[PDB]
């Protein structure tokens, strides 16, 4: 039932990344990447994240999965770093099982250490709802992931609970407005308030903030007027295997 | 013995109600006032609301604790609109319990009609922790105490958790700034940021935004520069008995 594939799709090879470009917009200029964790089974096709991350959670094999997305996003920065781009950003999410697990800021302080990576290079994606399960452990994990030189950033923003208090509180340094707000932004009103709402919580804190899921050019103009600070987005392009966004990100470099 | 004392505090009469008062910025008026629970136990002396409400949550005394707050503070509304302060609103907190009575929108319908109070003049102060209980629950009761003609206020607000989403399709009208962020506001830099953030979410959600905890007029100032639009606290008066904040309404609409 494919929670049975799951078992042998990275011994398999069927599981791989895929990279999101993010643009900012002080300069529009490319300055980080997201990597997004595929499965392509070849009979079923494309198996969503949202499916099988929770049946990775359950079985334990979660943060074996997380260890080798983690590995491949760093080596694929740092042949990006040796390529010249050696600003971009690579941006990696973190499942709530992996947040908790103790062994978290060593796996990452190693490869920080291994790929040489600059400070402030490896960004590192949790939910609000990872954060809340256990709000004193998350803050320890995440103070110690700053620690090694990880930024954190809150992914899909506005979805889940938050208390601004740990907000301010914890090393946050980013947050993702998410997707679902920015799609219908022209369309809804109350989207466009919680977009608005959401750009101007993040200026209030001292964070910055980017759009998810930024569709047109007409959705990027009202994000940049409001103080969006950056954008993601089919916009600027869908996600893409490595090989695709190094000509892109060359491409994107180029002038 | 204090959960047991409390069982029956009611008919002893050891609970009274205090107020306190709420100015609005756009004239520096007052607008309204704050009913606020309080039992003086003959032996113990104050006991404080911190500690019995939610010991009168488990033992289920909160719901006559409760329906007897809402009744006597109504009745208070309808004495002093009736000496002229006719506009005048009254809040009243709900606990996490009451919130989430079956009875609560009947409880609040009834009283309003009994006192023959205008709309908007009572408004109920629910907490981030009671909405996330049951949030279902939670929307379906505010939307009939909205329909039934009273405001609601999220009150200690930036303490518990919230989402966005939530705080917009809700039928929230107010914010309350919690007091422990505006008693540290000019000395603690990072409550200013907090503070801060609050009033400016409360303007991007269309949402008013009252500063709990004022009691001296360099916060006020910051506060209103950052587009506070209500304020309470010692600045403007500590609560009062009845008795004594009827003194204080007559002396300012002298
Ligand atoms: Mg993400
Ligand atoms: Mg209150």
């Amino acid at each position: 039932e494919l929670e049975k594939d799951l078992r042998d799709a990275l011994q398999r090879h069927e599981l791989h990344l895929v990279y999101q470009p993010q643009v900012d917009y002080r300069d529009h200029r490319v300055v980080g990447v997201e990597a997004l964790l595929r499965w392509q089974h070849p009979l079923h096709g494309f198996v969503p994240p949202d499916l099988f991350i929770p049946l990775a959670e359950q079985n334990g094999s979660i943060f074996s999965i997380g260890e080798w997305v983690l590995d491949q996003a760093c080596r694929q920065l740092r042949e990006w770093h040796d390529q010249g781009f050696d600003d971009l950003r690579m941006a990696v999410n973190l499942s709530t099982v992996q947040l908790h697990h103790n062994a978290l800021p060593r796996v990452v302080s190693n490869l920080l250490q291994v790929y040489r990576l600059p400070a402030r290079s490896l960004e590192l994606e949790v939910t609000e709802t990872g954060l809340m399960e256990d709000i004193s452990t998350a803050a320890q994990h995440l103070l110690s992931l700053r620690r090694a030189g990880a930024l954190i950033a809150i992914d899909d923003f506005g979805t889940g609970y938050s208390s601004l208090s740990y907000l301010k509180s914890l090393p946050l340094d980013k947050i993702k407005i998410d997707k679902s707000f920015v799609q219908d932004l022209l369309q809804d009103e109350d989207d466009a308030t919680i977009v608005r709402a959401i750009i101007q919580l993040g200026k209030s804190l001292g964070m910055q903030v980017i759009a998810e899921g930024v569709e047109t050019a007409e959705q990027e103009a009202y994000i940049i007027a409001e103080g969006c600070n950056e954008g993601q987005g089919y916009l600027y392009s869908k996600p893409l295997p490595a090989r695709e966004l190094t000509q892109y990100l060359k491409q994107a470099r180029r002038l």
